[PDB]
């Protein structure tokens, strides 16, 4: 019968910091992590900036010998996972290792690695492909490598649901525990899609902000002058735990995961419907899953990608789900500061939603100078808003019309 | 408690055929789908063969224009999904579309599209990259496109657990239905990594059979002369359905999905442990999930990849789980005929396990001329074996030591 699930550990690499507290400090201070990209030449690209992870040292986590075999998205995923597990205080034993699993996902996975091996194949031939090309690039190897290093013998898998990956990964890991398949799950996602194919590929679709001359002002969710999303890199990981197992070991509990919804738009490969019908269905599934009156919702960490269509669809979804209470809750997009971490989006934003509950503060939407037509809710423009938050909701929407919603509340 | 889940439709592209009955007819005849790969200069590669899909006509499913936008792995996934839905006789309506979802996954995803867009990028720069590059290459687009084409608004997601993808997709889809999150799911996996990067990538790890002189003999699970797996392409899809929903509309039910087990080896990135301790825990987990005693298992569709360490671990795992019943059950590897479809392996092998129940026949392990040390189980060498089959297991054990087991039972 269905068990309760709490958050006892979190971990992160973001464009604002190499852990949670440094990332969170940046969020509350309204700081942008967006900057011209330095790790490659982008003069031929329409977009030349993004949220890079700055000064990441993999040797805080892994031997240079193992690190060399792994795409950055895996290094980022393991870093966030290791932080989350350490932060949880949990010790892995023969008694519990079969009951601890991992679900760390990615939207695109090892694109840099596949690109670099593609260049070796084309310039030199197949004999120059790394022997580590497959284990070092494919999306499930965050879950795999993490299980090997820590001895996790529980459910071991990975989701790939584009920009919804992190939310789905956390949601379904919670279901694992809820239904007794595991007592502990490390869940979230990682992304590093800032290579030629990534920036080029989103470039070709005309999906990215081209504001190359003012990168910190590019990501401006619901601003009338927004021109697409800002591509960003990193990882979020949470330790999810059965409540009684957490109480049994005297775990510090950040919050309770009370609600998970999924829906498909069944509308368009890449465009959300203007009315946010699928987002609405998703949030309603989540609230019913949590047993909540929608008026209990205090804070929404929006998907809020800074696209023309996605942003307005979210307002429509929120107004349709919350009616008049849509004017009382606070909604913000931390993507205003971090940019869009794609598959890791839902993972870092679930962490911000939990830290919103711990600290009783709504993070800001920076750059919201001129709210667009119909965008007339509390969008926490410019500056963090201290306020009562009992219930926090985190939304993700992806290519394929794939929707995810997480519902967190304060735990006593 | 928990709802019962049945199989009401199946769909497939394999190296043996362009649908289930043609594929199955090959399986029961012991036919190989393995041949040298065409329209591709493999001169500089140590492997020049695999299981290609032969004669696939995407325009039976899609317009030329929509097919141009999608990697072959996505096309293959949609073919199987379309077959399975049609095979089910399901009618999607406004009254049920929110209760119908998709979980079609892949191990490796759009290598062929990545290869071709790399060519453009390296030759001509980023502005030649296709607008559809990203949505046409990411693993969740089978679920995405299928949900858009059929108006499916239920849970929409995708697994990527390497060679365990298909087994995990079907298992977690069954959970969605059992715990009332959906009445219907389309689940399985697809793969097309017979490109330079797949053959090169796996070739660089020396994972592949290099028996170029005799492609049909390359795949020889548990034979003392096996020298690694054979890379194969295709897709499996199953329509999973809650039992009462199936009975009400008068569906033809192939079999019941009674059990799903997962585990992690926590051993090595690509090598199983010698004793198959992980595959043993996963099978025990699947049998416990099904409330069945190991003694009740009649037929196992092995992982049976034709790798030295993989085959021997599966024998040890079975002997350990099954004790004095281990010789009584029949266990075959259809990979002896199909080769290894990676993330689609588990989907097509689930279908073969369901058809072994319908037809009371264990498919052969072809090329098993000289069983290896300790491979003294009933491995159904050379030819099909008619027998009693009430309960059938399908095992998948992939990179990162991620294990999956499905338990199917005859339905009357
Ligand atoms: C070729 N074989 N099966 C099919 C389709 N079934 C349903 C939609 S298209 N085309």
């Amino acid at each position: 019968s269905r068990r309760r699930v709490v958050i006892t550990g979190m971990g992160m690499l973001s464009p604002l910091g190499l852990d949670v507290p440094s990332s969170w400090e940046g969020i509350l201070a309204g700081r942008s992590g967006i900057a011209p990209i330095e790790h490659m030449d982008l003069s031929a690209y329409s977009t030349r900036f993004g949220g890079s992870v700055k000064g990441f040292n993999v040797e805080e986590y892994l031997s240079a010998k193992e690190a060399r075999k792994l795409d950055l998205f895996i290094q980022y995923g393991l870093a966030a996972s290791f932080q989350a597990v350490r932060d949880s205080g949990l010790e892995v034993t023969d008694a519990n290792r079969e009951r601890i699993g991992v679900s760390m996902g990615s939207g695109i996975g090892g694109l840099t690695n596949i690109e670099n091996n593609c260049r070796s194949l084309f310039e030199q031939g197949p004999r120059r492909i790394s022997p580590f090309f497959v284990p070092g690039s494919i999306i499930n190897m965050v879950s795999g490598f993490l299980s090997i290093h820590l001895g996790l013998q529980g459910p071991n898998y990975a989701l790939t649901t584009a920009q919804t990956t992190g939310t789905h990964s956390i949601g379904m890991a919670a279901r694992n525990i809820a239904y007794g398949e595991a007592d502990v799950m490390v869940a979230g996602g990682s992304e590093m899609a800032a290579c030629g194919l990534g920036l080029g590929g989103f470039g070709a679709a005309r999906a990215l902000s081209t504001r190359n001359d003012e990168p910190t002002r590019a990501s401006r969710p619901w601003d009338r002058d927004r021109d697409g999303f800002v591509l960003s890199d990193g990882s979020g990981a949470l330790v999810l735990e059965e409540l009684e197992h957490a109480r049994a070991r005297g775990a510090r509990i950040y919050a309770e995961l009370v609600g998970f919804g999924m829906s498909g738009d069944a509308f368009h490969m890449t465009a959300p419907p203007e009315d946010g019908a699928g987002a609405a269905r998703c949030m309603k599934n989540a609230l019913r899953d949590a047993g909540l009156d929608p008026r209990q919702v205090d804070y929404i960490n929006a998907h809020g990608t800074s696209t023309p269509a996605g942003d307005i669809a979210e307002i429509a979804a929120v107004k349709s789900v919350f009616g008049e209470h849509a004017h009382a809750l606070s909604m913000s997009s931390t993507k205003s500061m971090t940019g869009h971490l794609l598959g890791a989006a839902g993972a870092v934003e679930a962490i911000f939603s939990v830290l919103a509950l711990r600290d009783q503060v709504a993070p800001p939407t920076i750059n919201l100078d001129n709210p667009d037509e119909g965008c007339d809710l509390d969008l926490v423009a410019h500056e963090a808003k201290p306020r009562k938050i009992d219930v926090a909701l985190s939304n993700s929407f992806g290519f394929g019309g794939t929707n995810g919603t997480l519902v967190f509340r304060r735990f006593a």
